């Protein structure tokens, strides 16, 4: 009976009766967002309240609403009239994606700017890109989406090959107006096709590959029990779902002899931002929010055996609501399966005569997700040793642009006339720390070099050194690969046998943050992205490092605005945020589908156990 | 008749006869190094002349020879004398190893030493430690390991438990003299075992791993001929071994259509460096240089089927020269294999309705070492996209000292009265580029950020930069993770259908340098340590960045005296060196035999392709 259970389709459905009920999901509602509530601190409740948040929006074009609904007793919590022109708009809907194309395709300036071109408006997909928020006063409070035109020579041609370049729509999509069109300048279309399954452009496919089978003769070695929680090699874990953060972890925790210690009580990846770095008009106010404004768990896509899982699979198929409070399953949405990990550990010692080797073994728990273009891939790596590590794969195919003649200094050219502007892909991991328990703690370690003098005659020494953070205000962190900085959690009230305190170590990968402008529009709305690390105060509402409502948000909403409570820190309930991100020059090999990237993090013990952790480990 | 295939058995007789008949291979003579000499520029050369480099040590005490024969043509090519004083001593020789113990076991000073500390001589273990080049006079010239101690209290025992603090000696291995023994005070000799197979410390083996079968029913998907030539979806090279560098990796090329196209003309791990950074007299002097003083190859692994290497594997043996020439067989000292690699593409396209998926592969060459305490894999990676990775895996015991009463900046504490100093483990590796050929030049490419004002209104542009490095003296490079620096390998004269220089891009992990102060022996001796890439040259004689004798040599040799010919590299045949490596602060984790740490660099097609390379990729 857990508290961190799946939500269930009776659960939705129970929702969706209770709304109704309560005269708040007549026909002219859509939920926006429907999630599962975390339980509050202390647990000591008998009996769970399975509580869900709801944000309900108005096709009518009356207030939207924030809704809280209690499942248990079957009655709405709180209701509040939201005003986004303050707090910001609600998550894009799947139904507006193609409200975008239909309304320009009777708009005369639309048309005539096709015409110019020689285009069929038939022809003419439309991009629903989210908007942000800029010069444009008229915006202030409307639900506004920007679209770019590709062509679609036929109804399987890649309509990535054939940006329209110049050309850029603003839609109210709530009254169902065009707001602006802007035409700078007519570009030729690139007539090359990016058909990646064309054989024309594949040749003959490759005969020389052969068989690799993965198999595990008596099953696999973890545990699946109350339909989410997972045993494996000393872990254990509830694996959530959330329509827009997808996969989340909770309650990781590894079994040392006898006692269950925590480690994480939440993990997450809590927001998504893409910026473009191409200054040109058409495209200089792109910059998508997926987690915040698109919610990439609603997107994730149903996982093929032996295609994109490949081994012995358990599955999980979350369910999530559809606009209307219908449950609807992710069939097949969660790919869980351990895999082989190399040597773990080896010596062969000339003294004593023993030669010892032992493999290591990681747990995937994985979802693929699929926004326009873009589709990635989120991985949590469990290991023996007891590191833990997050991976994000990115690939589908670039956004495009045309390639301009003469160049460029902010797009790359990919075939001829076919440009692909550069950007970044940043993450943001929002991971609720309780190593043993939840008196936690952050310090900051640096490399120390030292001088060649007296105490140190031969100039070999080195060192190394440990600031803490003691309150929110000088939490805002920056990386720095040459002094190897690395950020230790630990719990300064829990010691490992040699009386130091227990610890977990973060290793980034010290990639660029946020590289524009810091008085731009992007630098205060994805605030997180501009630096490498932020340790918070645990707060219930203190979820999202970018605010509850990123859609065409003015800045300065959640960890800019958290952390200037300056709360304290040192010993305290904390929540550390790790940026992290890809900076992304497209190169010729990325067209016309692009082989996977990939960027993350780990964490790894520093002190937890008092030996290593995987002495029990048999030989196989 | 391949002349890059791996030497043989009768090769290697061949060498001890030609020097035998020679009047160089005497009973007095022992071979530090035997291998083989690659082929100079221009094969143009019908029939190959299989040529090997020896090192001959004379235990007599003669001045030691440098000798380079002919097995094609049984002759002697040229026999150089050499001043070891001025140019360094030959590699550590393995019967060498045991000859510091028992030269102290009969040293008055030693003996009073372990008596004072009431330690049974014939318990008491000494690691024989490469010496450097420090303020002993006495020592120039004259071939020195220094010692420092460990108790075993029974045959299988780990002696790496007991370290023998405030104790260190010095020997002249050729005299069989104790040149200086010093005693600096008595440390308690810690008392903990570190018995990793020892039930009482691992407690019962876990039952609950299930086994992973990894199979290829049909065979791997790579043919091997003429011993040592690799085929794999694309990719052409051919596996060599060398004693002192382990295995080498010989034209590297990708099969692109119907042309063959060079990347790699050779690629090794030329160099590695251990300095440990406690300034204690006892262990202030301790850098070895596991390449360059006691060859790596030489103490290879066999490698168990199913322990080490899990899959279809592929095994090569090489063979190497024992100290007398005979030829000595390292079974199964190399596995290849290749591997499942997860997703390598995937789209999902909302306006075409085609799904797409397909998986990655890796190509794995490896081999393993043990030098004392350390144990090191090195694994070539090859996959289906273009990709080239390096990674070592760093495992062993850590090298142990007494944990100070009172603590220590220098050294952690791993158990009670247990410490381990902290210290580096630095690579070198030696990249012989041949982009499609050897005209080739390296760019150092930096993120370019942009300053909100016209032409980037909305502050949102940003850039990058290329700086062609155009001769040896500016082409000492730093790292610099915050502006995203790396460096692309291009040729200028060979130009992708977009009319663009093709070339393959270095991605760093961007990890600390050389610690030590700029004025220690260790950054004289291990310069090329102190910055994170090199670019020379190519010339036959410049092959180890350090030098052909690291053993004792005083420093400047390699890299600094390469880099200050000053030689124009601009569209030339030329050579990157990569340093990169691991800080190792040990954790209690790493006690008593730790797990696998990594650390590497990889190299991506950058504009090499004129579209992505996996586009003929079945679905399976
Ligand atoms: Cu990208
Ligand atoms: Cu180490």
């Amino acid at each position: 009976a857990s508290p961190f259970r799946l939500a269930s389709a009776g659960e939705i459905s129970e929702v969706q009766g209770i709304l109704r009920t309560a005269g708040l999901l007549g026909p002219e509602k859509r939920i926006a967002y429907l999630g599962v509530l975390d339980p509050a601190r202390g647990a000591g409740s008998e009996a769970e309240d399975r509580r869900f948040r709801v944000f309900i929006h108005d096709v009518s074009g009356a207030r939207p609403q924030e809704v809280t609904v209690s499942v248990t007793n079957g009655t709405v919590i709180s209701a509040v009239e939201l005003d986004t022109a303050a707090t910001g708009e609600l998550p894009v809907l799947e139904e507006e994606f193609e409200v975008v194309e239909q309304l320009l395709a009777t708009d005369e300036r639309w048309l005539k700017a096709l015409a110019a071109r020689n285009l069929d408006v038939s022809k003419v997909r439309v991009a629903p890109l989210s908007a942000g928020v800029f010069e444009y006063a008229e915006e202030r409070g409307r639900r506004i989406l920007r679209g770019l035109a590709f062509v679609q020579d036929f109804p399987e041609d890649s309509a990535w090959a054939h940006p329209v370049d110049g050309l850029v729509a603003y839609v109210d999509v709530v009254s169902k107006e065009v707001t602006r069109v802007i035409d700078t300048g007519v570009f030729p279309v690139p007539a090359e096709h990016g058909n990646y399954t064309d054989p024309e452009l594949t040749g003959p496919l490759r005969t020389t590959q052969k068989p690799i089978s993965i198999t595990q003769p008596e099953g696999p070695s973890f545990t699946v029990t109350g339909g989410n929680h997972i045993e494996w090699e000393k872990w254990s874990l509830d694996v959530g779902f959330d329509v827009r953060e997808g996969v989340v972890l909770h309650n990781i925790a590894f079994r040392d002899g006898d006692r269950l210690r925590p480690i994480i009580n939440r993990a997450s990846i809590a927001e998504m931002v893409v910026p473009y770095g191409d200054p040109s008009p058409i495209r200089s106010w792109q910059n998508y929010f997926d987690t915040g404004e698109y919610l990439v768990g609603q997107y994730a896509n149903s996982l093929e055996l032996g295609c994109d899982c490949l081994g012995d699979i358990t599955y999980l198929s979350p369910v999530i609501s559809d606009a209307f409070g219908n449950p609807r399953e992710i069939r097949n949405g969660i790919c869980m399966h351990e895999e082989d990990w190399g040597i773990l550990a080896k010596h062969s010692d000339l003294w004593s005569g023993i030669n010892y080797t032992r493999r290591n073994r990681r747990m995937v728990i994985s979802f693929f997700t699929t926004i326009g273009n873009y589709d990635y891939g989120f991985y949590w790596y469990l290991y023996l040793d007891g590191t833990i590590e997050f991976e994000a794969k990115a690939t589908g195919v670039v956004f495009t642009s045309a390639f301009p003649e003469g160049g460029s200094d902010n797009i790359s050219q990919l075939a001829p006339g076919l440009g692909a502007p550069f950007h970044q892909h940043i993450f943001s991991a929002r991971l609720d720390m309780a190593i043993d328990g939840f008196t936690n703690r952050v310090e900051e370690e640096d490399v120390v070099r030292q001088t060649m003098g007296p105490g140190n005659e031969r100039g070999n020494a080195f060192s190394r050194k440990r600031t803490v953070l003691t309150r929110e205000s000088e939490a805002v962190r920056e990386a720095d690969a040459r002094t190897g900085r690395t950020w230790i959690i630990s719990n300064p009230e829990s010691k490992n046998r040699l009386n130091e305190p227990v610890g977990y170590k973060l290793h980034a990968h010290n990639q660029p943050t946020l590289l524009a402008d810091p008085g731009s529009s992007i630098a205060r709305r994805a605030a997180f992205a501009t630096k490498d690390l932020w340790v918070t105060r645990y707060a219930d509402d203190e979820r999202y490092p970018t605010g509850d409502f990123v859609n065409q948000h003015s800045g300065g909403a959640g960890l800019p605005s958290y952390i200037a409570q300056d709360r304290d820190i040192d010993g305290q309930d904390i929540v550390v945020w790790h940026t992290f991100g890809l900076t992304h020059f497209p190169r010729v090999e990325d067209w016309p589908i692009m082989p996977v990237d990939t960027v993350g993090f780990k964490l790894r013990p520093e002190g937890f156990f008092d030996r290593s952790p995987v002495l029990d480990v048999p030989a196989n």
